[PDB]
């Protein structure tokens, strides 16, 4: 995934887990480290699915460990369609 796609996901996540002002997010930052809980984590994918207009199961998003990890998977879905 490019730096642009990462910024979009990071922007939404940091905002979802906090204000994003007092929180630092990186492509190497793990979702668990950010504090993303079960109630939050589900919200992260929910917003991304709506923002990116895609659909992904939580089971598949298991290989996700960092922000970019999800970014790469999402980019793949976009390429699949159209
Ligand atoms: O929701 P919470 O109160 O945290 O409940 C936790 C729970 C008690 C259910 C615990 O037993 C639990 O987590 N069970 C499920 C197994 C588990 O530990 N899952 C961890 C989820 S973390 C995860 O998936 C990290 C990546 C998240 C990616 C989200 C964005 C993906 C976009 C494609």
């Amino acid at each position: 995934a490019k730096k642009e796609t990462i910024d979009k996901v990071s922007d939404i996540v940091k905002e979802k887990l906090a204000l994003g002002a007092d929180v630092v997010v990186t492509a190497d930052s793990e979702f668990s480290k950010l504090g993303a809980d079960s109630l939050d984590t589900v919200e992260i994918v929910m917003n991304l699915e709506e923002e990116f207009g895609i659909n992904v199961d939580e089971d598949k998003a298991q290989d996700i460990s960092t922000i970019q990890q999800a970014a790469d998977v999402i980019e793949g879905l976009l390429e699949k369609k159209a």
